[PDB]
């Protein structure tokens, strides 16, 4: 129920959820993430105006985004591919913490806002993500008749070659997976959201603001009594009163709970919690030493 019956936090704190997800009540953990857990990992999230994505584009700066304008002008997209190609990935504390999520069988579904694909290789397999916003992972020819499917390795080659990709069966365009403005979200995201929320037992929410729509939404498919963790350097979720949500402070508050700075450092504090921060530690350092030794 709501704060009208008991809840399952002795305490509404990281306290009080490290002791609810040792105790047996709390089974299948529902991680929801954003751009705020790549920061670190050196990736700007695109949509925050620090950013400048703008400045780098000098139509309009929002054809960039649109899956018409796309389809007739590729070639600024796959010149801003280039550009803004991360120079390593190096996925997060935050990212291994979900890993250890998984290794401690307590992960149900990382549903993800972020196209980096550094959930995949902090080791989440596909069984255990749903890419809300899409990802850079695989690509497809657009053409209906063929949707041939290419590997990042293969569209890597053509964005740094500065070459248009082109289907090597049909030659129309092949368009990463990511989800254009115009387009839907991916089915998955829907047919997955509809199984795992009455399934959850604790929703994790880190670095994100949850301004994007429907995804933002997806807070409230958690039954009334499912605690909920937001880990982000803001308060987030919380109803808008011009026009429900998260209740952090209320004198009604009774499963929401706000942890404010940097993911890393609320996911490495919880873990500490947990009795997990020797593992997480040993997990970063062999995974980064690992990934930095690449040759
Ligand atoms: C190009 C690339 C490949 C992989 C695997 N990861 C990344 S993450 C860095 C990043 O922000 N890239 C990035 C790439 C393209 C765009 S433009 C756009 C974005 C979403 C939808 C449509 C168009 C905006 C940002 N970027
Ligand atoms: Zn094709």
């Amino acid at each position: 129920g709501a704060s009208g019956s008991e809840r399952l936090l002795d305490e509404l704190t990281l306290e009080g959820v490290a002791r609810y997800m040792q105790s047996e009540r709390c089974r299948r953990v529902i991680c929801l993430v954003g751009a705020g857990i790549s920061t670190s990992a050196g990736i700007p999230d695109f949509r925050s105006p620090s950013t400048g994505l703008y400045d780098n584009l000098e139509p309009y700066p929002e054809a960039i985004f649109e899956i018409s304008y796309f389809k007739k002008h590729p070639e600024p997209f796959f010149a801003l591919a280039k550009e803004l190609y991360p120079g390593q990935f190096k996925p997060t504390i935050c990212h291994y913490f979900m890993r250890l999520l998984k290794d401690k069988g307590l992960l149900l579904r990382c549903y993800t806002q972020n196209i980096d694909t550094l959930e995949r290789i902090a080791g989440l397999e596909q069984e255990d993500l749903v890419e809300a916003h899409g990802t850079f992972y695989t690509s497809h020819c657009v053409s209906a008749s063929c949707r041939h499917e290419y590997p990042l390795s293969w569209m890597k080659e053509k964005i740094f070659s500065e070459v248009t990709p082109k289907c090597e069966d049909c030659q129309s365009l092949v368009k990463p997976d990511i989800v254009f403005f115009g387009e839907s979200l991916p089915a998955r995201f829907f047919s997955c959201m509809q199984s795992d929320f009455l399934k959850v037992d604790l929703l994790l929410v880190m670095g994100t603001s949850l301004q994007v729509q429907p995804f933002a939404s997806l807070i409230s498919k958690a039954p009334l009594s499912t605690p909920r963790l937001l880990i982000n350097k803001e308060k987030a979720g919380q109803s808008d009163p011009f026009l429900g949500g998260m209740d952090f402070d209320s004198k009604k508050a009774y499963r929401d709970v706000a942890w404010l700075g940097e993911c890393d450092q609320g996911c490495l504090a919880l873990a500490e919690l947990l009795g997990w921060k020797k593992e997480l530690e040993d997990l970063v350092r062999r995974e980064h030493a690992s990934i930095d030794a690449q040759s």
